[PDB]
């Protein structure tokens, strides 16, 4: 029985601790971060029923599943499961209905309260390309909590951690006004990324050099025309404009 493995020996992985995923490595994977959320992630999976029968995997599609984690695209066991999991590991999950499809199940092959059995391979995670253009990459290092976006001409309140490959320039608590980073020494992509930014949130962006400070460079912080550069972001608050 390879089900019987990860329902006996696996970890209780859950912020309640109510066993309701299980997890048990298989193949230990390379490396030492985890991938984060918004991240997207390259899978191969497996996913058996409580009698055995096999009911959806990635293979008879004969490509790799692809999504965004932590979005809430896949179920509640694979977006925490996962975020535990390293680059090339396999792991098995077995997950409880409230952490999978719950009392109405899915049709036409997922029954009602069925607790599920999933082996799944993290092949790659790369980081959130926020204009699909790969000149913001946004990789979040915590959730934060909002309804609601900062627009343009939003009032905002964060810290700014900036450094330029490897030599941090900028470092301070700044308040500012959405589209208006420019007068307070503060790159374009800045400006771009707080709109797809909630409250309390914490994540690092990758700046391409269409986002950075451009042909223009910046001498008051040593920094070359067309530069590339890391900023840590936190908007700790904001106030949306008219």
């Amino acid at each position: 029985s390879p089900t019987a493995t990860v329902a006996e020996q696996g970890e209780d992985i859950t912020s309640k601790k109510d066993r309701g995923v299980l997890k048990i490595v298989k193949r230990v994977g390379n490396g030492e971060e985890t991938p984060m959320i918004g991240d997207k992630v390259y899978v191969h999976y497996k996913g058996k029923l409580s009698n055995g029968k096999k009911f959806d995997s990635s293979h008879d599609r004969n490509e790799p599943f692809v999504f965004s984690l932590g979005k809430g695209q896949v179920i509640k066991a694979w977006d925490i499961g996962v975020a535990t999991m390293k680059k090339g590991e396999i792991c098995h999950l077995l997950c409880k209905p409230e952490y999978a499809y719950g009392s109405a199940g899915s049709l036409p092959k997922i029954p009602s309260n069925a607790t599920l059995f999933f082996e799944i391979e993290l092949l790659d995670f790369k980081g959130e390309d926020l204009f699909e253009d790969g000149g913001i990459i946004r990789r979040t290092k915590r959730k934060g909590e909002g309804y609601s976006n900062p627009n343009e001409g939003a009032t905002v309140e964060i810290h700014l951690e900036g450094r330029c490959g490897g030599r941090m320039f900028d470092c301070r608590d700044v308040a500012f006004t959405v589209g208006e980073g420019e007068d307070h020494d503060i790159p374009i992509g800045i400006d771009k990324a707080l709109e797809k930014m909630q409250r309390e949130e914490q994540c690092i962006l990758y700046l391409g050099p269409r986002y950075g400070f451009g042909e223009a460079g910046k001498p008051k912080f040593g920094i070359e025309p067309n530069a590339e550069l890391i900023y840590e972001v936190t908007l700790k608050s904001f106030e949306k404009a008219k």
